[PDB]
């Protein structure tokens, strides 16, 4: 129980990497505030974790809503007494060419992956400053490598990375650790949201013949980074499927 | 001599700084120029100046953050000038300050202009550039390559422009659309005037006062070099820094 | 005992990060082949590890010596059964300006940090292919970020990173995992070897206010990467002192 | 006549990019010192350049040879008055897998692409400081992008880039401009030297369909960078074939 007495807030906790991360942190003894739009999914996860002995705080939240973000951080601190770890995991991946793109793909991705992550970082920061806490940014291979049909997705993830390095420069001397996780292909619900049909199909075929990373693997990376001693900031973990060039 | 005789260039953020100098430089090469920004009075004055020297000019009152405005500005340009050969996505704002307790309207403004605006204008011009085997020039920054304190969101937008633009290159380069990314360091423009975080504005102005700054004309020459390169050559990145600045 | 039955070869095991990594891998049940130029220190470590229950194979080796490298890989396979993990940790950091540099600084760094690492990678590769093994490259923050007075050091580490990314592209499909660890300032013998006296003094001063990373912290990064499931390649871990902008 | 009265030293001037660069700089009014191993090609170029109105100094030089490098710099200042522009263009590209690689490929590449470039940079530096001159580093797409079967070539070019960024930090304030040119596929003699036959055939097929960059295009990039006003350092120009993803 490396995180006994600590409080973690995890966005995008209703499925995928966020769900596995909530579980992994709870297993380490952290109280978990789990946030997402699908209230029912969170309550189900919340019940499971509570039944296993965890302290859970359920938050219905859209990370793109600045005021909503402020209230979620406030609610977490009221219910759980503080904030030691923030996991900015809420995100969406809408693939397709730039040409003739559905620009709501773009505004959604920017709102959630970039602005939402920034809003939640800023709202949590005074609390993380007090606790000399850790912010974990869920980036991507797409924050490191550019491939076709992911231009705006990659823009947001390279943006998260730059935002996060700069944030590290700003707050690291005050003991706030900035951790950036960069998974490659992970078996989640992420790809089901792709709106460009031809691209959804190409992407599905591209990832069909690898062993994908598991959400649990990414959760383990988070666990490794957050349980490191305070004097160490694991600023980047870049984890790739072994099967994938 | 006129390396760009007969070509049509659309330059966003043309009312001052790098965009103004770029519009002038391209006009001097014989390009017809569509000049876009929000301060129409500035644009008209530039248009008049350019027209007086024998240039063909189309004035566009435009906010790049306005998706509908963008489509209309591209349509207006192709109708007035015949087509589109070069797009220069130069409109942008740099609002420095710490992340902690930031005025988040700094952020939404930078994302709307620097990132979404540039993407909207890229997307709108692209069918025309495909037809002309044209060139899109993205005005990034040293901030797209190097992270310094108090520029978190600005740097996010510029690293974003770079990733968007490399991906775009992969998608369109085989069809003959060249993607050029220009990355200036400190350049003597109006940019710094807009910083809203007072302490940071003063820190920034103090830092840059100690160096010979890049000139807007220097960045215009970089654009000129990239766009006049033979079609088979894509000058994908030009990173130009003040010599005086580590 | 995650590595029971596995064989690891660690270069630069006589002190610093290599010593701590050898210790950490042995503690997980790995047989360890320990390689360096100071046999007296290697023997003293080997004595301890065998005392704790590890099988140890001592290698007197200069990584710059191509034939020495081939021979060290061969005697390890004969002695320990095979090769599962390679840790290319041997390195030197000779800081100074480029202007009037002692160019023997440069040849030493290139021979050890770059060429030596490449030689050992090539020599181990057949055995790593057969075992679906892992190669861990000890890079640096100097492979990610450039600072003054470290030009050739940074050249070698950026070089290590490129070489290793390319290597991953070449061998990952056959199950050879390529891991790159990038430590910031770590409290080891490394800084003692700087031959430019004025730069040594400046560097010591630059790092004097922070809590440095410890060799054991970097060993833990290695342990985490190598104990990850086979389908996961932790290609990069960038670990920085929290105190250091 | 933008470079009238200036002195340029170009390494690898006997063919390819270096030959075109010498021609371009001479055309702008520079006195040119042209360095390579094939003296008979150099003398033939020197005659053309002299016939065109340029002052030429011919240097037989192996850039891997430190002594020879120091003598070439001295010879040039004696013959031509000083040194204003250095073009470190000498290079070789030896492609092939890392696995079972002919390691002489590696040592040749490091000696020439990395060490020789560093040697020449260091030797020229005193003179460039006095003249507030420009050093131009001939890197590659291989210093920005990693592809298969180019591991060690990429290591050298990423190394050049790190070295050169650091060099810039060390010398920029004293008026020495550091310019890095990064060409993609260019139609030169480079690919003829590949020793791994299978890779040579794959590479030549790979580039068989595109309009390649021309040596003259790269010379123009150099011309643009060095004729920029002194307050501007064109630190990187990354120039790719339009036809090539
Ligand atoms: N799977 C993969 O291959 C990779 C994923 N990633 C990153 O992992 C992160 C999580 O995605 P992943 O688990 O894969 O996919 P999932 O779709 O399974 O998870 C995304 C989570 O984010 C939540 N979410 C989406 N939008 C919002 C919003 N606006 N406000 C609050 N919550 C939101 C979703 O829940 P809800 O709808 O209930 O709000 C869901 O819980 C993303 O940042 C993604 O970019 C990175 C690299 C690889
Ligand atoms: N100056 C510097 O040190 C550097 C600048 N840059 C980049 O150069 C580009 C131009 O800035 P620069 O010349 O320096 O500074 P300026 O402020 O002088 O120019 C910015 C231009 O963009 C226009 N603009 C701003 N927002 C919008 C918008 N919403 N819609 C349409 N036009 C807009 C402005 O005119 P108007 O108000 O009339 O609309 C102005 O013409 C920016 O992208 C900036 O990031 C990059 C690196 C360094
Ligand atoms: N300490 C730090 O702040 C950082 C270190 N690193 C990297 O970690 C690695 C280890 O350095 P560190 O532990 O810090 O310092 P140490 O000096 O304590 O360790 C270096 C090890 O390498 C060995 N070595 C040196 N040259 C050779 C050679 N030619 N052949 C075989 N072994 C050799 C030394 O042993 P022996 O003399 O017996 O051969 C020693 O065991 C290096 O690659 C370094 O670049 C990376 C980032 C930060
Ligand atoms: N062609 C391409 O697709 C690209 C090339 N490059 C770079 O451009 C540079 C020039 O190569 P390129 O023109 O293409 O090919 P070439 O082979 O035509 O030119 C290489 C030049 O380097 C010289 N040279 C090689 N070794 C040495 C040495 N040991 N000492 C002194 N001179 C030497 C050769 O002359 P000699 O034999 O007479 O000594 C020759 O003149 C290289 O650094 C290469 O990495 C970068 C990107 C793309």
């Amino acid at each position: 129980s490396a995180l006994q007495g600590k409080v973690a807030l995890i966005t995008g906790a209703s499925s995928g990497i966020g769900e596995a991360t909530a579980r992994a942190l709870a297993a380490e003894g952290a109280a978990v505030a789990i946030a997402a739009r699908r209230v029912e999914k969170l309550r189900a996860l919340g019940d499971e974790l509570t039944a296993a002995g965890a302290k859970v705080h359920v938050l219905e939240l859209d990370v793109a809503d600045r005021q909503g973000v402020d209230a979620a951080v406030a609610s977490t601190v009221e219910a759980l007494g503080g904030l030691d770890i923030l996991v900015n995991n809420a995100g969406i991946m809408l693939l397709g060419p730039v040409e003739d793109a559905d620009t709501t793909d773009w505004t959604r991705m920017i709102d959630t992956n970039l602005l939402g992550l920034m809003y939640m970082t800023r709202a949590a920061l005074p609390h993380l400053l007090r606790s000399k806490g850790t912010v974990v940014q869920m980036s991507s291979i797409a924050g490191r490598v550019n491939v076709r049909n992911a231009a705006v997705y990659q823009a947001t993830k390279f943006g998260v990375n730059a935002f996060s390095e700069t944030l590290r420069q700003e707050v690291t001397e005050r003991g706030v650790r900035v951790v950036v996780i960069e998974p490659g292909t992970t078996d989640t619900e992420l790809r089901g949201h792709i709106t460009h049909t031809a691209t959804k199909e190409m992407y599905e075929q591209r990832i069909s013949q690898i062993r994908k990373l598991q959400a649990q693997d990414i959760a383990e990376a988070v666990r490794y980074a957050v349980t490191a001693p305070h004097h160490a900031t694991v600023h980047e973990i870049f984890i790739r499927p072994t099967d994938q060039v």
